[PDB]
DNA sequence: GCCTACACTCCG
DNA sequence: CGGAGTGTAGGC
C-alpha cells in the first residue's frame, strides 16, 4: 500500500502478482480511499469519486495522468 | 449460437458474437470450438492447433469456409 | 481505412 | 485467477 501522490490525499494503491495458472507472473492494481475502501478498476473508482473529479487521462494500472 | 461448421472435421463448432459497446460496438468477432470445447480465436492458432490434419490455406476464418 | 490477431481489463 | 468482452498495433 503505496501512498499514491496524483490522487488527494490519503489515498494509497498496491500491486499483487498472481501467482499460478494461465495468468501467473501477471498482476493486479489495487486502489484505497481516505475511508479505505478498495477499488478494483477505473470504472468503480471512476464512478466512486464522480463528476468531483475526470479521470478520462488517469491511467488506472500506473497511477499517473497519460 | 454454436453452429457446426461442416468443412471441419466432425464436432467443430464456430460462433459468432456481436461486440455490444464501445470503440467497435456493434462489429463482431468469431471463435471456434474443439470437439471438446477448447475455444480458439484466430486462424494461425487453429492452424497450430490441426497441423497437419486439415489445409486451412483456402479457408476463410470469419465465414467457416472454403473459398 | 479496415481487418486480423492477440493483449489487456474488469468483474465474478 | 479465469475468461468473456473490448482495445488497438501493425499489416495490408
Amino acid at each position: 500500500r503505496m501512498d499514491c501522490p496524483a490522487l488527494p490525499p490519503g489515498w494509497k494503491k498496491e500491486e499483487v502478482i498472481r501467482k499460478s495458472g494461465l495468468s501467473a507472473g501477471k498482476s493486479d492494481v489495487y486502489y484505497f480511499s481516505p475511508s479505505g475502501k478498495k477499488f478494483r478498476s477505473k470504472p468503480q473508482l471512476a464512478r466512486y469519486l464522480g463528476n468531483t473529479v475526470d479521470l478520462s487521462s488517469f491511467d488506472f494500472r500506473t497511477g499517473k495522468m497519460m
